[PDB]
């Protein structure tokens, strides 16, 4: 697939949940689009009241751009469920592979997929928005906000890159797994499945967790 | 989805297998596109050596247009298998619903779907072409070419409209079912599952069968 508006909405929403803002160069690098085209699209989104400038070089979605993103992510996330549950596309690959089929996911397909597998989250734990673009508020927090000896459950991975998902899969840090914070100096080190894992800051920033209970 | 070149290739291939040719008005009606746009696309296909005029008002694909159609139908037919086997989209609806997700079916998805379900035909029995656009020749014939008392097995439905598939499903005339020709005057009447069914000519023309054995 070549790049669409919906791809811009998704990456901008991810970067904002991940680090608090989207830059042109971060969008350029994720979408593999030249900066100047990224600039034209951002300005177009701003003129449509779907994005706004936060300060210099830093952007985010407006509330209405966020709902539009959400209507797309309903398609995206359901496509991931379809691909991973029906045909065994690996957990860490399924974000990339959903890219083809997601644009044409109809409500017929989306709803039958949701009811057939009994899910309301993508395999990476992000909730599936409703058709209007609403998502239920989830009570979770950044794993980087936790003190040593905190116990928690991994909730969702808000930014789904290859390096990130591969690390998480390799170390079994997946939605639903109980973890315990061992250390927070330089990296975030946790206890999971009796094993100890150092999570570098760039990866830890993408991990949301729910604190018991 | 709005209309693409691939949609033109598919309907033209179907109409040719069905009645021996495609007219502008038949393409217009199937794709819901005004005749003039259908005309521009046909001329474009002709200039690309993907279609040719047979005689007045009658068109078909060239060999190379047929292979291109086939590369698309690999996507289409696999999408149908995915949708009907993974999530239970009804047999008679699955041709329409594949329309969204088919354009982005990658070889990764296509191949894992084929191996996961163990299929080399769509639910309506049409073979799944290979990535290059080849299909294995199938030894089947039109049900309208058969004499009374012939026995056969339904092979494929080469033209998949709503009226056609609905009739076939309603009367259990599906790939694999054994049938016996009872009569060929006005309609084609067959014996299937101990029941007798009159198949009108417009529907019978789309049914291929293999004569035993
Ligand atoms: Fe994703
Ligand atoms: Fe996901
Ligand atoms: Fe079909
Ligand atoms: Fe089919």
């Amino acid at each position: 697939r070549s790049v669409t508006e919906e791809d811009y909405l998704k990456i901008i929403q991810e970067l904002v949940l991940y680090k608090g803002y989207a830059t042109l160069a971060d969008i350029s690098r994720s979408l593999n689009v030249k900066r100047q085209s990224v600039r034209d699209e951002i300005n177009h989104l701003i003129s449509l009241s779907m994005a706004e400038k936060i300060e210099r070089g830093k952007y985010r979605l407006t509330p209405s751009g966020d709902r539009e993103a959400n209507r797309f992510l309903r398609k995206h996330r359901t496509a991931e469920i379809l691909l991973s549950r029906c045909i065994g596309i690996p957990w860490e690959r399924v974000d990339e592979e959903a890219m083809g089929i997601e644009h044409g996911m109809t409500e017929e397909i989306i709803q039958r997929t949701i009811e057939r597998f009994g899910v309301d989250r993508c395999p990476h734990g992000n909730p599936i928005p409703d058709p209007e673009g609403n998502v239920e508020p989830v009570a979770d927090v950044r794993i980087t906000s936790l003190l040593p000896d905190s116990t928690a459950r991994i909730s969702r991975i808000v930014y789904e890159t290859d390096d990130i998902l591969h690390f998480l899969a390799l170390n079994g840090l997946i939605p639903g797994k109980d973890i315990k914070i061992e250390s927070v100096k330089d990296t975030v080190r946790v206890l999971v499945d009796g094993r100890s894992i150092e999570i570098p800051t760039d990866i830890a920033m993408a991990i949301m967790v729910t604190v018991d209970d």
